[PDB]
Parts: structure tokens; sequence; C-alpha cells
């Protein structure tokens, strides 16, 4: 039988005897020389890998094949081995037994590769999202890779550390994408920082955690709201006779309060009122981006 067929361990070390051919009574005949002719290597996807004659050899005085290199599936998943077989001065006079055998041989997955994070080297994910982000938003995608055949390399996503529960989840737990399943609020939240794990689907399963640092960035979405609904012969002419107050839920320039009235007189920093009403947030920024509230005084 010139052409058999063997599978191996990737993980199986050099020497480890993979097969063994012989001749008819090769010990009738000590005199045979077992030779190994050309290794053809290819990968999990049938294409060709040059330069893997080094791969394997063959005791010439037994026919004994076995590893010379060490492998990797995820380089070459199958080699085809050509071997020969000489008799010293007997058989073709003048001195090869062809048909040459063909050892097919299959390279058996370990699930030795843990899951990666594209881009390649990546510690964090840090991206910035602006508040108002719709449930069902696409908040951030991250995505991995695992090299190893069918089981060893499904990955699949989890999601942990969750800051506040409930805000974002992972739309389909076989695929990166965060999904936000509460409207974002930087009233709520000023960061979204969870930890993204990817996991192989491995008889012993190997994973990667990475963290993801969601920066949430503030828009004026909140009106400046007065305190009161309504604030309600000749007194001296500077003296002070009410403050008013109000307040506006957002941050950067954006709770700044313009305090200002139709008649009288007004002061928009404090609010105070003299002698001879309304809040407007964001001023130095145009009018499309500002927000008020209007409370009576008598
Ligand atoms: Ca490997
Ligand atoms: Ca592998
Ligand atoms: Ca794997
Ligand atoms: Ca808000
Ligand atoms: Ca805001
Ligand atoms: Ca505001």
């Amino acid at each position: 039988n010139p052409i058999q067929t063997v599978s191996v361990l990737e993980s199986a070390e050099p020497g480890t005897v993979i097969a063994n051919i012989t001749a008819i009574d090769h010990d009738l005949n000590p005199k045979l020389e077992y030779h190994i002719v050309g290794i053809v290597a290819k990968d999990d996807t049938d294409r060709l890998v040059p330069n893997q004659e080094d791969a394997f050899a063959v005791n010439i005085n037994t026919g004994s094949v076995m590893v010379k290199s060490p492998m990797n599936r995820e380089l070459v998943a199958t080699y085809e081995v050509t071997l020969s077989v000489i008799d010293n001065a007997s058989d073709l006079p003048e001195s090869v037994s062809v048909p040459n055998a063909k050892l097919t041989v299959n390279v058996l997955d370990v699930n030795d590769n843990t899951p990666q994070f594209k881009p390649f080297g990546i510690t964090y994910y840090m991206e910035r999202i602006l508040e108002g982000a719709t449930p069902g938003t696409t908040l951030i995608a991250v995505a991995a890779v695992d090299p190893d055949k069918g089981l060893n390399g499904l990955v699949t996503y989890t999601l942990l550390d969750l800051v506040p529960p409930g805000y974002v989840q992972l739309e389909d737990s076989s695929a990166g994408k965060v999904i936000a399943n509460r409207t974002v609020d930087y009233e709520e939240v000023h960061w979204l920082n969870f930890t993204v794990r990817a996991s192989d689907n491995g008889s012993p399963p190997r994973a990667a955690e990475i963290p993801v640092y969601l920066e949430i960035v503030d828009i004026n979405d909140n009106n400046p709201i007065f305190d009161q609904p309504s604030y309600q012969e000749d007194v001296p002419v500077g003296t002070i006779i009410l403050t008013v107050t109000a307040t506006d839920a957002d941050s950067g320039n954006f709770a700044l309060i313009e305090y200002s009235l139709g008649d009288g007189a007004i002061n928009p920093t404090t609010g105070d009122i003299y002698v001879l009403a309304l809040a407007k947030d964001n001023p130095g920024d145009v009018a499309s981006n500002r927000r008020e509230n209007s409370v009576q005084v008598v």
C-alpha cells in the first residue's frame, strides 16, 4: 500500500514518529534506502505554502517517518509528503521502487490561539460619545479574532464591569457591537466604562478581556429652570429689591445664565434687581444653541 494517510497534532513535538512505510520483506532486504523526495504544504484554505521541505524526515533504514520541525496549523493545515525506496543492486538493476509513496498528512488543531482585538496591539478602546444617542444606537463596535479551526476559534463576546448596569449591551452575543438600551445622558453618566471579553468556544476555553472607555460629551439639552414659578411710594435708587435664581443641569458654559428683564433694572451675573424676567444659558454662542425660561415678577 504505497499511498497512506495520517493525522497529527500541531503541538506534536519534533521526532514524534507519525508514520511508518515499508517495502515488501524490507527485512529480507536490509540494503534498502527510504527517502523523502518532496513535501507539499497547504493551508486550511487549500492555499499553497512554500519552503516546507524541512518539516519531516524518514529513517533511511527503517522507513519510520517523524516530524523534523515544529508545526502550526495556522500556517500549514495539510502536507503531501512524497517517499521513495531504493534497493541496492537488485530490482530495476541499473534502481528504484516507483510507485512512490504519497503520505497525506493532515494537521489536527490544538486550541492554542487566544482571541485578539483588531486593530492589533490595542490596549484599550476609547472613543467619544455625544449625549441623547437614541436607544439601539450603535455606540461603538469592537471586534476580535481567533486563528483556530471550527469551535476552537469561534469567537463569542461578553460584557462585564458594567458601570451602571443595563445602560449598554451587546446587541448580539457574537459581535462586539455595543448598543445603548437607555438614552445616553451626561446628567446621569460622565463615563460609560465597561470591559469587553471575547472568548473562543474551546474545550478548555481561552478568552481575553479589554476595557472600553466612553467619554460622554455635554450638549445644551437642558433649559435654565427658574426657582419659583413666579417671584413677586419710592425707595432709594440703587437699593436692591430682590434676587432671582435659575439652574441649568448641564455644565461647560451651558450652565452660565444671563439674567435679563423687559422693563424697569437687571444684573446678568447675580440676578439682582435695582430701580431706575428671563434666564438664558450659553452666552458667547449662537442663539440656535441656547435655551431659556421666563418667570414673572411684581
Ligand atoms: Ca499554533
Ligand atoms: Ca490552532
Ligand atoms: Ca482559540
Ligand atoms: Ca440630558
Ligand atoms: Ca447636557
Ligand atoms: Ca443648558
